[PDB]
């Protein structure tokens, strides 16, 4: 058992997009493996390790990891104490005193966790930088299956977070919009078969929207602690079909001017759902994030749907099935000799 | 650290299935997390446990663990020793004596491992037990396990990796599946046997890799990844044939292979965000891939390779849909 203690301060009672902070101080230190204890004076239990929180803080790091004696610190700024079980052979009943004591008996190195000191001034700070915090970056210390890519950090983010900021102060769940997205995709794909301009470039209004939408199921779910393995899981598959359908719709409408797309169109829906593959693959055999370093083709989901939007908007949906089998097709490839060292 | 202390023995000099005998309980202690020592007369050095074998031993069992002291045994004869590191306390320079008084202050549990004790007489027993150990579904376990243990025993001498298998494996999907593009019964025909062929050696690769301790992440990885690729290459081939005859069989053949690609991926993303394999607990439909290969072997076999894209389509996508609203609770 690891205890973090906590002092009480009355701003921890307001409430941050959907939570108060106080059960966010609460829920990050417990998914880091303390067992919380919020107080106006200290009395000391037993445990391995104790983190000591003075200061109203909002933590933004995601993985928090604390192995060894240090002191947490933001941008200078202590944050919290990290001690060993040891303060407790220190430990004098007051806890200024005893911090006091325990420090000049060690010397403890500072250590950078991602947080920012909560004022009564600086709350709307706060919700922005707890929002930037949602990307999948390795910046924020996510652990995810993998990162997003240009277009999902610099384009579909800035539009999804203003989203989920409006959603978070709603009983809306992850899998919900997990699902909404998914039925999006379809309208989109709809919208092809009908087979005019008009309806193409709606198609690849709604494929891009889709796109952008689909970021806000996983950022509510780190926003409010609604992550779950089922909803990793589903929204991978359901990302999978819509590619597919996607595909598949464009594909289908096109082999009525010229057969010949039925066999672009096959490679580019297996291109799309290997480029998924070839990456979940590397989770599932090797346990970690997959994040190649250097050069990749950028042609993963983000910047697939992007294309379809494109080509759609002047009308072009078959140049969209070209670019992916091509550009998709070669990445995969490259994955299979990059990743044999 | 924790040290393994084996006693010589001729026996170990033996080679069984590519290893010596040596070598292979070196490797499965070293893979357990104990330093191996090999002695005639033991010399105790420093370590939190020990684990003594006196007699000359196969250890079947991969993944073994050892906490706490206990006397290890198989089918009641005893394997092992594996003593605490207080047995430095006790021990007195003559290991006969020292177990004897060890054992005298302990009251050790016994625990059941797989192994077998190792004899001139019985290692053909030894090969075929070590054959079944080596761990897609159903028919490849019953089925096609048979015969590809049958290659693997014989790969086993050779220098060829589980790579090499995976990779030679793939190639043989690509002959099925430029088999099937020749159009006539007897190519069809032909290429159904060689998917089959594939679909037995694509097994392989695991065997060899467990039975030469040369499993990899980059091959587990490889033939997942090879094999979404013959699995695309064979449906195509076999769709682009039958699309002279019926256009619609493209829309079959797309949602064949869509079903196959997805059963795989709702299966790895299973591993990836759950970090255990994918084991349904009660009814399934069978459409994996050693049955989606079986499938297109029969059906080929009668010339009706266009029946193997209806069920592949139909089974496959409704597994797909089946997994996603059984999971929702699991
Ligand atoms: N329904 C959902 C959707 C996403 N998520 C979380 O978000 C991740 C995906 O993030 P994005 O949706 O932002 O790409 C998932 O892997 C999972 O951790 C979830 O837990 N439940
Ligand atoms: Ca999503
Ligand atoms: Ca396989």
């Amino acid at each position: 058992m690891r205890l973090a203690y906590v002092k009480n301060h009355e701003i921890y009672g307001e409430k941050l997009l959907g939570l108060t902070l106080r059960e966010r101080i609460e829920k990050t230190l417990q998914r880091a493996g303390f067992d919380v204890r919020f107080f106006d004076e200290l009395s000391l239990e037993e445990a391995e390790d104790y983190l000591i929180i003075l200061e109203p803080v909002l933590i933004l790091e995601r993985d928090l990891l604390l192995e060894g004696r240090k002191i947490l610190v933001s941008d200078g700024f202590t944050v919290g104490y990290f001690f060993g079980g040891d303060f407790r052979t220190v430990f004098d009943g007051n806890l200024q005193s005893s911090i006091e004591k325990y420090l000049s008996l060690n010397n403890l190195e500072s250590y950078e966790i991602w947080a920012i000191k909560l004022s009564n001034d600086n709350l709307k700070t706060a919700e922005k930088l707890l929002l930037s915090s949602l990307i999948k970056a390795k910046r924020t210390g996510l652990k995810p299956a993998y990162y997003d890519g240009w277009i999902a950090r610099e384009i579909n983010r800035k539009v999804s977070l203003r989203i989920s900021r409006l959603l978070a102060d709603t009983s809306v769940t992850p899998n919900q919009i997990t699902v909404f997205s998914f039925f999006l995709s379809l309208v989109g794909s709809a919208l092809f078969l009908l087979n005019s301009y008009l309806t193409t470039l709606l198609a690849g209004v709604i494929i891009q929207l889709h796109s952008i939408i689909d970021g806000c199921d996983g950022e509510i779910a780190r926003l409010k602690f609604m992550e779950s393995k089922y909803g990793a899981w589903l929204d991978g598959v359901l990302d999978r079909y819509s590619d597919f359908i996607i595909v598949f719709s464009i594909t289908y409408v096109l082999s009525a001017s010229n057969p010949v797309y039925w066999i672009i169109g096959f490679l580019a829906a297996f291109a799309s759902l290997m480029i998924a593959y070839t990456g979940d693959k590397f989770v599932a055999a090797y346990m970690r994030t997959y994040s190649p370093e250097g050069f990749a083709i950028p042609i993963t989901r983000d910047f697939r749907l992007l294309i379809i939007f494109a080509c759609s908007v002047v009308n072009l949906p078959s140049l969209a099935l070209v670019i992916i089998a091509l550009l998709g097709n070669f990445e995969a490839l490259r994955r299979i000799v990059a990743l044999r060292s």
